[PDB]
């Protein structure tokens, strides 16, 4: 009779002048992704930020704006926030820059000085992103380690809701969708539900742990459903406990809602996150020590007035 409440978010238009020290980052099926400063006109500050184009056409445009759509409606320090659109012959998405890019690259390159504590705050952080976008109905349907920002080595949030879909089901028609992240209901049926979205975060955790291994190396994705359907499972990390494990195989159950919810994956990770020797078994663990505030990637002339979107506010 009402469907949902009112989606009062606020869509920025952001004016091309606004943006300064434009440069290409990189690009893939996501698109193109440019680096830059927005400096709002009549404010001393200066924003690093990231920007996204689909790399014109009208279908682009509509799928560019259903992911500004979402991204506008979504307020959480662990997901990743729309500061605005550019409206140039490509709609361009802007959001606050993640210096250290993916989370897949990151524990791929920094793999030997990643210590348990990190990854164990990372799935807390990656949990309460997901408990946030189900508390908002939101089911993102390409949770991975790909999808996950390093705003710093202590900080990540949920990136791409290319996918994503406000939602008991969710029923998909055709396009490309990552297998190997996929709930097997979603595979077979096309359900979509926050539960698959905890079978996505199971293997986004196998990720993390397993220093970016690709989930079924080598498999390809025609023959998942049916190794699933078998029982077989992606295997046990060497540096995860039976604890950590345990957590990842009840993310990917066949009964969607035995699998645990995002709000018991911040509790549990918590609790590990306080002792993490006791969880991950890292060679020489604790003495590494990754980046943290107390920004070299600035010019000297910037500095001064550079503000992240985490300190930068609108009424
Ligand atoms: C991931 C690597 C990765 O993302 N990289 C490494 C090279 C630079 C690039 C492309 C980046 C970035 C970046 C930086 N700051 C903020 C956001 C992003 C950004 N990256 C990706 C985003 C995405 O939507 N899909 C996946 C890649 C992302 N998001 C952005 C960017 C601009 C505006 C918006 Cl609104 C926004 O989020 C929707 C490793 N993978 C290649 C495996
Ligand atoms: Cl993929
Ligand atoms: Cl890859």
């Amino acid at each position: 009779a009402m469907g949902e409440a009112p989606n009062q978010a606020l869509l920025r238009i952001l004016k091309e002048t606004e943006f300064k020290k434009i440069k290409v980052l990189g690009s893939g099926a996501f698109g193109t992704v440019y680096k830059g400063l927005w400096i709002p006109e009549g404010e001393k500050v200066k924003i690093p930020v990231a920007i996204k184009e689909l790399r014109t056409s009208p279908k682009a445009n509509k799928e560019i704006l259903d992911e500004a759509y979402v991204m506008a409606s979504v307020d959480n320090p662990h997901v990743c926030r729309l500061l605005g659109i550019c409206l140039t012959s490509t709609v361009q998405l802007i959001t606050q820059l993640m210096p250290f890019g993916c989370l897949l690259d990151y524990v791929r390159e920094h793999k030997d000085n990643i210590g348990s504590q990190y990854l164990l705050n990372w799935c807390v952080q990656i949990a309460k992103g997901m408990n946030y976008l189900e508390d908002r109905r939101l089911v993102h349907r390409d949770l991975a380690a790909r999808n996950v920002l390093v705003k710093t080595p202590q900080h990540v949030k949920i990136t791409d809701f290319g996918l994503a879909k406000l939602l008991k089901e969710y029923h998909a028609e055709g396009g490309k969708v990552p297998i190997k992240w996929m709930a097997l209901e979603s595979i077979l049926h096309r359900i979509y539900t926050h539960q698959s979205d905890v079978w996505s975060y199971g293997v986004t955790v196998w990720e993390l742990m397993t220093f970016g291994s690709k989930p079924y190396d080598g498999i390809p994705a025609s023959e998942i459903s049916s190794i699933l359907e078998k029982g077989e499972r992606l295997p046990q990390p060497p540096i995860c406990t039976i604890d950590v494990y345990m957590i990842m195989v009840k993310c990917w159950m066949i009964d969607a809602d035995s699998r645990p919810k995002f709000r018991e994956l911040i509790i549990e990770f918590s609790k590990m996150a306080r002792d993490p020797q006791r969880y991950l078994v890292i060679q020489g663990d604790e003495r590494m020590h990754l980046p943290s505030p107390t920004r070299a990637l600035m010019d000297e002339e910037d500095m001064d007035d550079v503000v992240d979107a985490d300190e930068y506010l609108i009424p």
